[PDB]
RNA sequence: UUGUU
């Protein structure tokens, strides 16, 4: 597939980029290798992990299948751990998720889904409830794209007041 | 009791 950066743990601290390139190139072409370093004192030191960026997702997956939880590098007591790097995380859920406040306590998950369905696909909708299943009068709504969440906010924030509520509905990005 | 899982 397209390029992807993988985080790799249980790499011996003595290994450099050269050693890592050699290992990974067995499975697919490597764009870049970067050993994570600690510069807190002299000299800089490997943190025992690296990033490897493969040109294709296919290569990354083949390396993962071959290595993750399978290959134990020299001196290690656990096998390589490999997964996509944090920097590759794209649609953080946290940035696509709305807090909906001041909704009626009678409001159902389905009620909220319907109210907000016109703005995009809703991947999740949860009413916050207390111990006795009573609504806390608020919800979380996750859209598939933040774009759809912004659209809902502009259209729905304080647009109406629901049954039993002291103020208009609150629609905003979740904390 | 405006309540952010």
């Amino acid at each position: 597939s397209d390029a992807i950066k993988m985080f790799v743990g249980q790499v011996p601290r003595t290994w450099s980029e050269k050693d890592l390139r050699e290992l990974f190139e067995q499975y697919g072409a490597v764009y870049e290798i970067n050993v994570l370093r600690d510069r807190s004192q002299n000299p800089p030191q490997s943190k025992g992990c690296c990033f490897v960026t493969f040109y294709t997702r296919k290569a990354a997956l083949e390396a993962q299948n071959a290595l993750h939880n399978m290959k134990v590098l020299p001196g290690m007591h656990h096998p390589i751990q490999m997964k996509p790097a944090d920097s590759e995380k794209n649609n953080a859920v946290e940035d696509r998720k709305l807090f909906i406040g001041m909704i009626s306590k009678k409001c159902t998950e389905n009620d909220i889904r319907v109210m907000f369905s016109s703005f995009g696909q809703i991947e999740e909708c949860r009413i916050l409830r207390g111990p006795d299943g009573l609504s806390r009068g608020c919800a979380f709504v996750t859209f598939t794209t933040r774009a759809m969440a912004q659209t809902a906010i502009k259209a729905m924030h304080q647009a109406q007041t629901m049954e039993g509520c002291s103020s208009p509905m609150v629609v905003k990005f979740a904390d």
